């Protein structure tokens, strides 16, 4: 599923992400933007043989199970295609733990280099919340 960007930040914030940890809801919107694009289904390899999956990007390496990582764990004990659903429970509450760990939206690299420092109230800008 391909979110819009206000029906994004809509169910985001349903789900308890608008400044958690103190990110406001523009941050997830626009990391989520350049993660992704909006779409649930995207899949990314990175160069270590990990796989990035769903909406925010989530990775193999530490984050959940794909079958094919060595030597990686599943730290949010999930299936990586359930962060591949139309439903972004799992993909949501991954990242709560995701940015718990002690380096915050830091984290996802295109958050850091895209979205971090930026108006990133733009994203939300113009949404019913
Ligand atoms: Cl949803
Ligand atoms: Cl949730
Ligand atoms: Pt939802
Ligand atoms: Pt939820």
């Amino acid at each position: 599923k391909v979110f819009g960007r206000c029906e994004l930040a809509a169910a985001m914030k349903r789900h308890g992400l608008d400044n958690y940890r103190g990110y406001s809801l523009g941050n997830w919107v626009c990391a989520a933007k350049f993660e992704s694009n909006f779409n649930t289904q995207a899949t990314n390899r990175n160069t270590d043989g990990s796989t990035d999956y769903g909406i925010l990007q989530i990775n193999s390496r530490w984050w959940c199970n794909d079958g094919r990582t060595p030597g990686s764990r599943n730290l949010c004990n999930i299936p990586c295609s359930a962060l591949l659903s139309s439903d972004i429970t799992a993909s949501v509450n991954c990242a709560k733990k995701i940015v718990s760990d002690g380096n915050g939206m830091n984290a996802w690299v295109a958050w850091r280099n895209r979205c971090k420092g930026t108006d990133v109230q733009a994203w939300i800008r113009g949404c019913r919340l």
